[PDB]
């Protein structure tokens, strides 16, 4: 709606399904892992107000990407692996325009991979349970 | 604009058809990996159709009919006679999956677009289709 571009999501149909739209200002995102990519912790800043939102379980350890002033998320790439029975995200990573971040997980499987040529990451949506089944990302210019 | 890829190698010419008002068909040319594309396309009330990559293997024809668009691309990056380039490409419309066109496997990729269409695309070209990219734009 309103003009929103959705890509993704990677990852399995298990969990339950989340979204956080486009038009909030990320400033960190926290990725929680151990052997596959447990969940993943998004603080963003609206009309003044700090909020994190928490999807997926409650596993793994912290792996924080703070993104500094004029510092935006340009890629997003990982692995899609079958672990415990479950369709996951077994690697996580992400690029800015200053660095590359990551992947953090370490079970391998079917990798994917999200250039972005022109545009950057704006928000995200995706599925979560005990681990963080799915991830797709809101695109918008620069 | 949005451009999201491009997935394949450093070989070949740049390419860059830019995005289009509307797609109405895609021929994928191939063989063992992928040669090229051939796209049909309506531009500012013109009808346009430009190729991308090289002239063999067979075509594979999509046609999008009346309020049919473009919501997925898929492939296989591979590697073939001492080039990166793409192995595997198929598409996904509103209405149905195509594909894959080309026989080598490689690292996979996958874009679903859950909201928004293909309008274009960009990469690289020279004997085969060396790279692929596309313009995102929202739904109407
Ligand atoms: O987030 C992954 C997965 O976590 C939870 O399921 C676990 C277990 O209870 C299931 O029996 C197996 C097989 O589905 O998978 C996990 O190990 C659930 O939250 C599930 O919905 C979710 O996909
Ligand atoms: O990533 C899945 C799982 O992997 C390991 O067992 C540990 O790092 C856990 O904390 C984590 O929950
Ligand atoms: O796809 C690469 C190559 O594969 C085969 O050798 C044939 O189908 C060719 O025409 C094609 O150019
Ligand atoms: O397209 C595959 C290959 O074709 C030709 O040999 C050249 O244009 C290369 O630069 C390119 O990588």
């Amino acid at each position: 709606m309103n003009g929103a571009i959705k890509v993704g999501a990677w990852g399995g149909n298990g969990g339950s399904a989340f979204d956080m739209g486009p038009a909030y200002r990320i400033i960190s995102v926290k990725i929680f892992s151990g052997d596959v990519v447990d969940g993943v912790d998004v603080t963003f800043t609206y009309y003044g107000k700090t909020e994190t939102r928490h999807y997926g379980g409650s596993g793994g350890t912290p792996h924080e990407i703070v993104l500094q002033e004029g510092e935006y998320l340009v890629g997003m790439a990982g692995e899609v692996a079958n672990y415990h029975g479950a369709v996951v995200l077994g690697k996580l990573g992400f690029s800015t325009n200053k660095k590359a971040y990551g992947p953090f997980g370490n079970t391998g499987g079917t990798p994917f991979s999200l250039p972005i040529a022109a545009g950057k990451i704006s928000g995200f949506f995706g599925r979560g349970g005990k681990f963080l089944d799915a991830i797709g990302v809101y695109l918008e210019p620069l």
